[PDB]
């Protein structure tokens, strides 16, 4: 009868977490789970067994990517990035912090509490991004991105022109040797960056998205030619990454901040979620809504995707896993 997108149904819930799951990152056969209980998990996705616990953050673990070609694990916590060889053990083989020092293992050391230590010279990194290839991280950090050579663990740049802390960021390839960088920021602005890769020095933007949200940019995706954004302002809008400029809009798509983006595997459908805990379903070519439901009865604060299924992570401890 009806072979086309209809909705999402939660197939399991990964439990485990004690705090809030703040972020996620999936393989077709991994799980990363990022918590304000300062671990990051990894879970077999066969099984939905935790595989390890990849600890020693001084607070909230706000971001988490895995290169599957190399086996790394990268995890943010307040002004540090830590790297993962995840092979044999939770074995930290690099921290990266967000002046671009690099420590041989692992440099969060220091006392831990739950009162702020982010010292002069460093900032919060908000969230990183690795290109397709695995070969550079960029990670938003006070008013720019630091660019990240993976092959050798040191910075060679940083992307700047944002007036306000940068919240987000997505990375793709559309030619050869060349990233795009797109960049959310407390500024309400979206920027793009092309950057040959391993460019040194800072790098400014290509362009500026008119006319922005509202309110800062929290969440960003692509798809083909297509951005889609986020924001405070409980908007979102769709962008022509080609012409550079605004495709499609729905203002209030939420009654509460939409936090995270996903792209339903296999269909043309963007799922957004919000701090009201709503999964909104949207036509990508059209923004036409093609379905809403109860997400969590949490905030939600990230969606990741692999090539089957959906993520949501929430304040409620879980993620739930999702297919079309």
């Amino acid at each position: 009868e009806n072979l086309y997108f209809q909705g999402l149904q939660c197939i399991h819930i990964a439990e485990g977490h004690t705090k809030a799951v703040l972020c996620v990152d999936s393989t077709d056969d991994l799980l990363f789970t990022g918590s304000k209980d300062r671990t990051c998990k990894v879970w077999n996705l066969v099984t939905g067994q935790e595989i390890m616990s990849l600890g020693g953050h001084p607070n909230n673990v706000v971001s988490v990517k895995y290169c599957n070609y190399t086996s790394l694990v990268f995890t943010v916590s307040t002004s540090y990035i830590k790297v993962w060889d995840i092979r044999d053990s939770a074995k930290c083989i690099r921290t990266l912090t967000s002046s671009g020092q690099v420590t041989l293992g692992d440099a969060c050391s220091a006392s831990t509490s739950r009162t702020v230590a982010i010292p002069s010279g460093e900032n919060q990194i908000n969230q990183i991004a690795l290109n397709p290839t695995g070969t550079f991280l960029y990670a938003a950090s006070g008013n720019a991105v630091r660019m990240w050579d993976l092959k050798r663990f040191q910075s060679t740049g940083k992307l700047t022109g944002h007036l306000g802390p940068v919240m987000c960021l997505t990375v793709d390839q559309i030619s050869s040797g060349q990233d795009l960088i797109i960049t959310g920021s407390k500024d309400h602005y979206i920027k793009m960056f092309d950057v040959t890769e391993g460019a040194l020095g800072t790098v400014s933007p290509t362009h500026n998205f008119e006319p922005p949200h509202y309110d800062g940019i929290e969440a960003l995706t692509i798809q083909g030619d297509n951005l889609f954004s986020g924001s405070r302002d409980n908007g979102i809008k769709k962008w022509d990454l080609t012409q550079k400029d605004l495709l499609q809009q729905v203002p209030n798509a939420h009654k509460d901040w939409v936090c995270a983006l996903g792209v339903v595997p296999d269909h043309p459908v963007l799922l957004s979620g919000c701090r009201g805990g709503i999964l909104k379903v949207w036509n990508m070519d059209t923004f036409m809504p093609v379905g809403e439901m109860k997400g969590h009865d949490s905030p939600i604060n990230a969606i990741c995707v692999n090539s089957t299924h959906i993520f949501t992570a929430a304040d409620d401890r879980t993620v739930r896993i999702w297919k079309a």
